Order: C-alpha cells, then structure tokens, then sequence
C-alpha cells in the first residue's frame, strides 16, 4: 500500500516516476487504485509516459465510475484493466434517459 | 507501447529538437537524431531570445 494523497501540483512528475521506480522494486504487475475520478485520469497519463501498460500488467479501478472517465487511450496497450460500473447503459430506463440527456 | 527499454529509434532529419521531443524522453527507449541548428551555439541563443 502506497499513500498517493499528499502531493502538490508543481512537483508532480518527479514523485510519480519515483513511485514506480519504487513499485519496480516489488516488480508489481498488479496494482489497485481506489481513488476519485479526477485523480484517476491524472495517474493514467504518467503511466503511459514511462510505459507501464504493455502485456504483463493488470490494474483494478476501485470506483463506481469505470466508463465515466475516458478509457480509449489505454485501450491499445496490452495490460488488463478492471473496474466497476453502476449505471447500466443498456437499460431502457437509462436509454429513455440517455435519449433525452 | 513500442517505446520501452529495448526499442531504439533514429530521427533522420536535421531538426531533432525542432519537433516535440519530450513525449518519449522517459519511455526508456534510447532515441537519437540530428541537430543542424545547434541550440547551444552562441549565435542561435541570441537568435532564440529575439525569436
């Protein structure tokens, strides 16, 4: 478990490459996130810059907004990604709601 | 994801630092290119300031 909360906006890219040069110590191919959706997309980007998303890694997104973020970016890397969704977009109640939204 | 440690690319133009380069600065893959406009030369720096 790694505390990822206490960080400022200026020294952001430094403490991140060092966090995965620390997760490289455990050779951690399986990581859980469990954070807010605003902090989800920020973490996703720096992973692609270093390149920890090819065949071999496995991530679990622990929040109810799996499809609520953008996922097409990490859709062609190689790693397996999991998550959770509560808003079913195949229901007619949401369809009649999506047809109006 | 073909820019990790293992791949090695060569830019065949005289403008290495001319284009955006930081995007693969941390991919681990070594990248080499060519710079005819040496941004470290004195004449170019005074040029960059005015530029």
């Amino acid at each position: 478990a790694i505390n990822v909360g206490n960080i400022n906006n200026d020294k952001k890219d430094e403490t991140y490459r060092s966090l995965f040069q620390d997760l490289e110590l455990k050779k951690e191919r399986r990581v859980i996130l469990d954070c807010e959706r605003d902090k989800v997309n920020d973490i996703v980007d720096q992973v692609i810059t270093i390149g920890k998303h090819v065949k071999g890694y496995h991530y679990i997104i622990a929040n109810l907004g799996f499809t609520d973020g953008d996922l097409l970016k990490i859709q062609f890397g190689g790693a397996e990604v999991s998550g959770f969704q509560i808003v079913d977009y195949d229901d007619s109640l949401v369809s009649k709601f999506i047809e109006r939204w």
